[PDB]
């Protein structure tokens, strides 16, 4: 009947706490959020909600990739943003995905919403308050992988404890039923991207209210094509959350069901924690340390000869490069290079934080990343062989290390000129990252050279001393 009531039936609530898994940290991986087999916090007897029948549509655009099953599971872009690094690092990296972000191409995901809720439950983080208590199992395994002896090992539990647990908390929530499409559309960077968003935004919310008004023929989950004002021909995904699926086949019978309690699930993830903020300082500091997956070290550089023609000089760290250690491309930095070592093991089914690269097979001197999808920060200024020093000890980048970066060029001539990048300057950025003055050739010869790098590496993934 109402929420109200069955936040106070603790029977009534519980079905509530258990069908939507809402004590379970969310695990990132291949087929998307899953939740954790194991409780993460201490089971409340009551929770914080906040009344709301008012149905909405909501629309969520997205340019981040690895993102799909979050805008498909209705995430925000708030719960999406904090997602992201989990799930890019934990996705299985293809060289044929229909998402394309190139020098000509651009790709996004749009998902439209349309909501029937009864009201949003807030789980409150540390900072009461109705505060949750991390489960004694969980922050015993923090304790434990804490009380770890070597560095390694310390990680390897820590790793093991959040592929068990999960890598995010689901702190806000909205339940009852939802009707939602799904599409993802790749454009010309030419084309006005405002527009792009307007058109495929106003063709999917169009698509989701006839579904949810009762206008269009009613139907289950399942896959379309929609026609967008501006003639674009979207694929789209229609998924179903909470109520009477048996009746979905008819919308107003679908919708009624939306009023019973027993057929609530969750129809919006508004907000999402990151599970290591749940903990209390120091021991969230130590953690977030440890999960870092490189260790750093600025070291000294040495100038590249045969670049007289250029109009910067060319730096790569001083030889010799420490055992175990890489670099990360070359720089216009005169003073420092930025040292990486990987802080986890490789094991099989495992995304690591570096690639080694290879020469093109075509006609180009420039590296691949041996990895698909891995991303690299410079233009090599030479003729890369794997095999050979410096190549030999440079590495790519797992795609949720980087950012975009910044182009400052420099030449006065297009055969000379580079791009110097710049971490983004925009004032308030969410995630910082390292001025690397990463080195990006203006113009490469000849085609068959690999997409051009516009990225900067996040100092949250960088571990100092
Ligand atoms: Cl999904
Ligand atoms: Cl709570
Ligand atoms: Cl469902
Ligand atoms: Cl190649
Ligand atoms: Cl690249
Ligand atoms: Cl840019």
């Amino acid at each position: 009947d109402t929420l109200n009531d069955v936040i106070q039936d603790p029977t009534r609530r519980n079905k509530l706490i258990n069908d939507n898994n809402l004590l379970k940290g969310i695990i990132m991986g291949r087929d998307g959020p899953v939740p954790s087999s194991r409780e993460l916090i201490v089971r409340p007897d009551t929770l914080r909600a906040i009344i709301n029948n008012r149905a909405t549509i909501e629309t969520t655009t997205m340019e981040a990739e690895f993102t799909e099953t979050l805008m498909e599971s209705n995430y925000n872009s708030a719960s999406v943003k904090v997602s992201a690094p989990c799930i890019t690092a934990n996705s299985e990296y293809s060289e044929s995905s229909s998402f394309k972000n190139t020098e000509t191409e651009k790709s996004m995901y749009t998902s439209s919403r349309y909501l029937f809720p009864q009201g949003r439950i807030d789980f409150t983080t540390p900072d009461s308050g109705d505060v949750i208590k991390l489960s004694p199992q969980f922050t015993s395994g923090v304790q434990a992988a804490l009380a770890k002896a070597t560095g390694t090992e310390k990680r390897e539990a820590l790793q093991n404890l959040f592929q068990e647990y999960g890598c995010v908390f689901r702190t806000k929530v909205h339940i009852g039923g939802v009707l939602s499409a799904h599409t993802m559309e790749t454009f010309s960077r030419s084309e006005n991207e405002t527009e792009v968003k307007q058109d495929v935004k106003a063709g999917l919310e169009g698509a989701v209210k006839g579904w949810g008004g009762g206008a269009t023929a009613g139907h289950g989950n399942t896959q379309g094509t929609i026609t967008t004002s501006q003639n674009r021909k979207l694929n789209v995904k229609y998924i179903v959350n909470g109520g009477d699926y048996t009746k979905i086949q008819n919308t107003e019978e679908w919708v009624a069901s939306t009023n019973q309690s027993e057929h609530w699930r969750v129809i919006e993830v508004t907000e999402v924690t990151a599970v290591a903020d749940l903990l209390p300082q120091p021991i969230r500091g130590q953690v977030k340390d440890l999960l870092k997956p490189l260790l750093g070290k600025w070291v000294d550089v040495e100038k590249v000869p045969g670049l007289e023609s250029l109009p910067v000089s060319v730096y790569r760290p001083k030889g010799a490069i420490p055992a175990g250690w890489f670099w990360l491309g070359d720089t216009a930095d005169a003073s420092k290079a930025l040292l990486v070592k990987p802080t986890l093991p490789a094991r099989s089914g495992r995304n690591p934080a570096l690639t080694s690269l290879h020469q093109g097979s075509g006609m180009t001197e420039q590296p691949f990343v041996d990895l698909p999808q891995y991303q690299y920060l410079s233009t090599y200024f030479g003729s890369f062989a794997h095999d050979t020093p410096p190549g030999s000890t440079l590495r790519g980048l797992r795609p949720d290390h980087v950012l975009p970066g910044r182009y400052e060029m420099h030449g006065d001539t297009i055969s000379t000129a580079v791009y110097v990048t710049r971490p983004v300057d925009v004032p308030f950025p969410e995630d910082e990252a390292f001025d690397l003055k990463s080195l990006v050739r203006v113009k490469l010869p000849g085609s068959g050279n690999p997409p051009k790098p516009r990225s900067a590496l996040k100092k949250s993934m960088v571990l100092f001393d």
